[PDB]
């Protein structure tokens, strides 16, 4: 089997998001998402209008999901690896070259972002 | 086959209409749900911040979603519930009794809705 993880916040669920996990999980055969806590979120200078346990409840629905487990600090990347026996890592290219620390231990992926939407444009408008 | 249908805008999906969705499949085996398109929405006096193209793409992934069909008047839901011979109509409670003219046809069941959440909230709030 190839397992794929990705990290992240996602708050006010967009389509955006939905074509980050869908590319995801077909990277592989089976998607494990870690969902950042406020705690981290906030280390991130971000703070999410919906709360960690309202933010997982919604992304262990999306069918591309296989399982939600906590994203609390960027130290547990190489552990998470470990533990959930991961082939892929993948994140949008807003972080390209930031991880390829984890090329060592699994395949890096960074997928082009769903240009035009946005958290910051969604707030903005509405 | 138990076929169950329920109506209605889900824009900005948030963790009230997943768990409606939860357990408006609950009560069968198969779940269809009729999103309302940009030009029925104004017949509800509404705008959607999210066009119906993408409610249409997030909601088809949620799980319990198993078939996405377009709310264009009011009027459709008779030919509908015979076109996808449907046993079960459902809505939140919040249109209790509006719907019992269908009892001749199907069974109607309201379920109360998530206290606490809403789409006007969401926007107020941000
Ligand atoms: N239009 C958009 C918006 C977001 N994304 C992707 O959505 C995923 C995560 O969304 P965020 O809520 O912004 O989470 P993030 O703050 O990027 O996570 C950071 C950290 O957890 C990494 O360890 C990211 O992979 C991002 O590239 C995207 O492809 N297209
Ligand atoms: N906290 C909430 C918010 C919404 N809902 C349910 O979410 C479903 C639809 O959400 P809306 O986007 O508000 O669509 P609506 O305008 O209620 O549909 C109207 C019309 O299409 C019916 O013929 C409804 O069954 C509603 O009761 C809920 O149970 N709990």
């Amino acid at each position: 089997m190839k397992k794929v993880i990705t990290y992240g916040t996602f708050d006010l669920l967009h389509w955006g998001h939905i074509k980050l996990l869908e590319r995801a999980k077909q990277l592989g055969d089976y998607l494990v998402v870690a969902i950042s806590t406020d705690e981290f979120n906030l280390q991130k200078q971000k703070k999410a209008y919906h709360s960690y346990e309202h933010r997982k409840l919604i992304l262990e629905t999306i069918r591309y999901v296989d399982e939600v487990i906590p994203e609390k600090n960027w130290e547990q990347k190489k552990q998470d690896i470990i533990d959930h026996n991961i082939d892929v890592f993948v994140m949008g290219d807003d972080w390209e070259g930031k991880f390829d620390f984890l090329k060592d231990q699994c395949e890096v992926v960074y997928l082009p972002r769903t240009e035009g939407i946005s958290t910051t444009k969604i707030k903005e408008e509405i």
